[PDB]
């Protein structure tokens, strides 16, 4: 039966703020209707005259290569192309280039599976080019990555491949870094990308092929598209789905789709020996550093793969290692050493880097390239000339905690099937060696067969929100490869009621239509949409975007004290995320810039990368809110309200993860958990309510990145939630009584 509503439990669509703000954003978009998308365009001389559609042949598209003029652009083909042509030709796939076009002409869904470096990414996409002739039917091709860092180095790669401008006929899509125009035909994205074009877009018509990538990743994002698309081919037989992975065993697929028929390729990788530690190694890192030097000093010539698990740590590694590494060129004649970081944030123009040719030994010992990289080099792109790999054993994973409901990302043991594959990059070129620092007794009992699938191990509330905008009724029965726990999608569609994204009828609000355009996690979005009704979008716009890059400060282990020094420049007493604001303002004054920004944030232990990253989220974020009608706007610093405002928006966003200060540590308002301030903030006595970004999760419980809240405001913004009769016994449903007692009287 409908839920009843008053002024003792009221309703959370009715009482939201931000709902208010996005009916009058959605009112000033019916007065100017936004323009459908620009048309793709491209070019057609006759180039392609002797082809017809899915009736190709490799012969036939080996004599459009070679031919003098690129058919899809009609400029002559350069030298370059095909001398990068004849290399990419010996790759496994192209010897089975008309097996594959024979299943892509007479299945609408295949398997492909092959090993990682064997030209799935790379080539595929291409020979599906030749046969579908996407450009000559108004379409285009996706092919989806779970990495940021492999769509954006594949495109690039593939781009040079086509002979074609990065941008143009080979573009990239990644969240807030868009690199596609009217001409692309062939479109490199991450999944997650993808999925925000079916939010749009239901049936996708502009692909008619979409190619599901690294799909034995089971990224959360995969998961969702494999269950829209075994539902959208039924809607459309001009689509063809093509599901790639590089595990051989992909019997489960092939089922999950229909009993698709699989082309696989035969792998030819080197014999890789492993070395394994004798003992447990407590402290990795060093352990990494000492096994990359020793290689290097006493191994025949061949590149260096070292595994490390996140930015700030492989920065360091870089350090140490370029230092080591130049000591043994001067005190031991050792051959030169470069070293090359790569994670996901790292810029395009550095990504490239790890694929320079090791440099020249003038002194007859071996010069050598080492790239210290994450799992992203683990199966999604190849470094040709790698010999040796050195894998600790471990990752950052994503871990999720049912009854607490918290996802955390943690350093960890990584699977014996990840320890497999990251052995299996020394072996591509020539036999190899793997370093594994840690026992063989450790990998053969210690280490677990397979990690799970991302979507038993995440918190489903964007989940919900873009099943719902892809117009899913009945969330229970969508059709998961691996169906989450039916708990955690109840919880989801729990808390985007609370936040006026749904009504209770698990319907789409204005405001979830308006969220769901906004490539954020629902509670950030309900934020920043909310935000001019506080008279503060421009400084909420600030925040939202900082909250969307790492920790900009820097604290280095021996130099604590100038570091912490240098963040009180901008910390802002009891509210973390005024802190947030006031380094980005600073970061972006015509001060540092004339300091020298670069030298600036060094100066001032801050992260320019992080920063940058900041920069470009918060211009993307700007052009949304221009072209939704969110108008921007803010309060004279002097206001009395300056900040009132500011905290009053974060409330409207994060009313749901408030701690209160116990009367006799902090305790949770979602839960009741006790937790203490993350080390990293100090608050004064006037912080007895406040908000916080992050639940931390270590040997105790942390809320960490806190600004304070007069409860009042809570009551006012969230009264739904705020309602006492939603509370269980104790301190803080005792301090809420007393504080409705008090806002009567
Ligand atoms: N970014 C790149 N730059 C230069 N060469 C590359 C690049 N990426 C891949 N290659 C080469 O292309 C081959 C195919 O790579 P790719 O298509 O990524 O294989 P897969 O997707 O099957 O793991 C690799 O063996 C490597 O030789
Ligand atoms: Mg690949
Ligand atoms: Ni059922």
């Amino acid at each position: 039966s409908k839920r009843r509503f008053s002024s003792e439990h009221p309703d959370p669509v009715e009482t939201s703020i931000p709902e208010q703000a996005a009916e009058i954003a959605e009112e000033l978009s019916k007065q100017h209707p936004l323009p459908s998308e620009e048309p793709l365009v491209h070019h057609d001389a006759g180039e392609f005259k002797g082809l017809q559609r899915h009736h190709t042949s490799a012969e036939e598209a080996q004599k459009l290569e070679d031919g003098k003029i690129n058919p899809f652009t009609g400029r002559e083909f350069t030298p370059k192309y095909v001398d990068i042509l004849k290399i990419r030709r010996e790759l496994p796939v192209h010897a089975q280039r008309d097996e594959f076009l024979k299943l892509y002409q007479n299945n609408q869904i295949m398997v492909f599976v092959g090993e990682t470096g064997s030209g799935k990414t790379t080539q595929i996409p291409q020979f599906v080019l030749f046969d579908e002739m996407p450009h000559l039917e108004n379409t285009q091709v996706a092919c989806t990555q779970p990495r940021r860092v492999a769509a954006m180095s594949v495109a690039q790669r593939v781009a040079e491949e086509m002979d074609v401008k990065l941008g143009e006929e080979v573009g990239y899509s990644i969240r807030f870094e868009n690199k596609t125009s009217n001409k692309t035909i062939l479109k490199y994205m991450t999944d997650g990308m993808l999925l925000r074009e079916a939010m749009e877009d239901h049936d996708l018509s502009r692909y008619s092929c979409i190619i599901l990538d690294e799909a034995h990743e089971r990224t959360l994002a995969t998961d969702i598209l494999m269950g829209l698309l075994k539902q959208v081919v039924k809607r459309r037989p001009d689509l063809k789905i093509i599901i790639m992975s590089a595990t051989l065993d992909a019997e489960k697929f092939q089922r999950y789709f229909n009993d698709a028929p699989l082309l696989a390729v035969p792998g030819r990788t080197y014999p890789v020996e492993l070395y394994y530690t004798p003992e447990f190694q407590r402290d990795y890192l060093d352990s990494a550093i000492r096994t990359v030097l020793q290689i290097h000093a006493t191994e025949e010539a061949g590149d260096i793969l070292l595994f490390l698990t996140g930015e700030d740590e492989i920065e360091d590694a870089v350090r140490k290692i370029s230092l080591e590494g130049d000591q043994l060129v001067r005190e031991e004649g050792c051959g030169p050493l470069s070293v090359y970081p790569l994670y996901g944030s790292l810029p395009p123009h550095q990504q490239q880097r790890i694929f320079e040719p090791a440099p020249e030994s003038h002194n007859g010992r071996p010069g050598r390239k080492v790239v210290i990289s994450t799992n992203i080099a683990e199966t999604s792109l190849t470094i040709d000339g790698i010999v040796y790999v050195v894998d600790p054993g471990f990752s950052k994973q994503k871990v999720y905690n049912p009854r607490i409901r918290v996802e955390s990302l943690l350093v960890s043991p990584i699977s014996k099937a990840s320890a497999q594959q990251r052995a299996g990059r020394a072996g591509r070129t020539r036999p190899g060696k793997c370093f594994r620092l840690y026992t063989e007794e450790a990998f053969q009992k210690e280490l677990i067969e397979q990690s799970y699938p991302e979507i038993l191990r995440s918190n489903l509330s964007s989940t919900v929100l873009e099943l719902k905008k892809l117009g899913i009724d009945d969330l229970v029965h969508f059709d998961f490869m691996d169906p989450p726990a039916p708990e955690t999608m109840m919880r989801a569609l729990e808390e985007l009621n609370y936040l006026a994204c749904l009504d209770d009828e698990g319907n789409l609000t204005p405001l979830g239509r308006l969220a769901s355009q906004f490539p954020l996690d629902p509670m950030l979005a309900v934020m920043l949409i909310g935000s001019f009704e506080f008279q503060c979008s421009q400084e909420i716009l600030t925040i939202v975007a900082m909250l969307s890059v790492p920790n900009v400060f820097i604290r280095p282990t021996k130099d604590k004290k100038r570091a912490d020094d240098a963040k009180n420049i901008f910390a802002h007493p009891d509210g973390d995320h005024i802190t947030l604001l006031n380094v980005y303002h600073a970061f972006k004054s015509d001060e540092a810039y004339e300091y020298g920004i670069h030298k600036w944030c060094r100066d001032h232990y801050l992260n320019y990368r992080s920063l940058s990253a900041a920069d470009n989220i918060r211009s993307q974020l700007e052009r949304l809110m221009n072209r939704y009608n969110l108008e921007l706007n803010t309060t004279d610093y002097e206001s009395p309200k300056y900040f009132d405002n500011i905290r009053k928006a974060l409330a409207s966003g994060f009313f749901m993860q408030v701690a209160k200060k116990r009367s006799g540590g902090y305790i949770t308002v979602k839960d009741n958990q006790d937790v203490l301030i993350h080390p990293s903030t100090v608050l004064g006595h006037d912080a007895e309510w406040v908000i916080y970004n992050e639940f931390v999760l270590t040997s105790k419980n942390y809320i960490r990145t806190v600004t304070s809240v007069r409860p009042e405001w809570l009551i006012e913004i969230a009264p739904a939630y705020y309602d006492l009769s939603n509370f269980q016994k104790g301190d803080v449903k005792l301090s809420l009584e007393r504080i409705k007692e008090k806002v009567d009287r």
